[PDB]
C-alpha cells in the first residue's frame, strides 16, 4: 500500500553463500529480482543513458531483462496484486524501471 | 508466487543508496520485506538469538528487538496464505526474526 | 465469502453451554472469530474505549485488554484478503475490538 | 487449525437491535449461520432426537436446514477451506452438525 513507500525505491540485495545479487523495486511495477553478471560486465557508468531490453528466455520461456552492460535481472516476482490494463504498457513501464536499477547498481560504490 | 520465492535463499541482506538502515527480504514462511535498523552500541558476536515482537513507542507500529542491537519493522507480508491462526502466525514471524538476526551478525 | 459476511451485522455476540467465557464475531473488515473474557471486578457503565493489543503473559499469545474489564483473544482470522500493511491491520484489529467493547457493555 | 478446537463445539449468538439470532460450529465442517424461529417453535425438546432436513430454499436458491421443529438455520458461512471429496457425504455431516446445533439451542436454558 503506502507502506511500499516508506522504503527506498531500489533495494539491492545479496544472500550469504550466494553469489548472484538481488534487488527489490518498491515502486509501480513493484518486484524482486535476481540481479547477475557475465563475463562483459565491468562496472562502470556508460557514455548514454541505460537502455537495456526485456524479453522472454530459456527453457521454459521466462522473462528477463537484460542491461546489454553485462547485468541481468531474471526470475521477476511480481509485488503488485493487479492486473495491467495494457500489457506493452506494463512491459514498458518494467524495463524502465529495470534500466534505472541497472544504473543504480552501477552507482553503488 | 506461492512457491515461486522457493527459487531465492532465504534470507535477502539488502542495503540502499543515501540510506543509513538497511533492508531484509524472508522468502520462506512467513514472506515478508523489513527494514533492518541498529543501535548504537551494537557489538556484532554472538544463548541463541531469542528477541521479541512488540508494538513500540507512540508511533504505533509492529517492531522486532533482537536484544542484540537489531531491529526489524515496517514489515510486509508477502504470502498470498491467509493465517486463521495466529498463534503460528506471530511466533513463526518471531521466528523467522531470531534466524534473520543471527544471519545478520555475520 | 469475501461478502457473504455483509449480511450479517456487524458484531455478534455468543455464548456456549457449560463455558463462563464468551465469545464475539466481527463481520467487517478485519472479521475474526475471538473470545470474550471478563475480569473480576469488571463494572460495565462506561472517555471512549481505548484498549491495546498485546502478546500477553507466559502462554505466547495475542491478546486484547479494553482496560475496562473486558478482554478479546484467541483470534481466528476470517477474511480472506492478504494484508500486506501491517499498519493498518493491527491498528483496525485494535479498533474493531475497541467497538467490541462498547457494544459488550450493554 | 487447531485454534478452533480451543473453542466450544456450538456457540449460540445474538446481535443488538436483531430479532434473529446466530450459531458458529466449530467442529467439521465448521460454519457461521443465521438462526431463526417460526411460529411452530415452541422451544420444548422431541420425544425423538432431532431429525431435520437440509436443502435449498428461496430465489435464488440458497442453502437451508430445518429442524422440523421450528428452528431454522440459513445463510450459511463455510469457514473451512476445503472442497468436499463428496458432495452427499459432506451434506450428510452438515446435517448431523445442524441437528446436533438445533438440539443444543433447545437444551440452552
Amino acid at each position: 500500500n503506502n507502506i511500499f513507500n516508506k522504503y527506498p525505491t531500489i533495494i539491492h540485495g545479496e544472500a550469504r553463500g550466494e553469489n548472484d545479487e538481488f534487488v527489490v523495486h518498491t515502486r509501480y511495477p513493484r518486484f524482486l529480482a535476481r540481479k547477475s553478471f557475465d563475463d562483459n560486465f565491468t562496472g562502470e557508468m556508460p557514455a548514454k543513458p541505460v537502455n537495456g531490453e526485456l524479453g522472454q528466455i530459456g527453457e521454459p520461456r521466462r522473462l528477463a531483462y537484460d542491461s546489454r552492460l553485462g547485468l541481468w535481472l531474471s526470475d521477476f516476482i511480481m509485488l503488485d496484486n493487479n492486473k495491467p490494463k495494457n500489457m506493452e504498457d506494463w512491459l514498458g513501464q518494467l524495463k524502465a524501471a529495470c534500466d534505472r536499477i541497472a544504473a543504480d547498481d552501477l552507482m553503488l560504490n
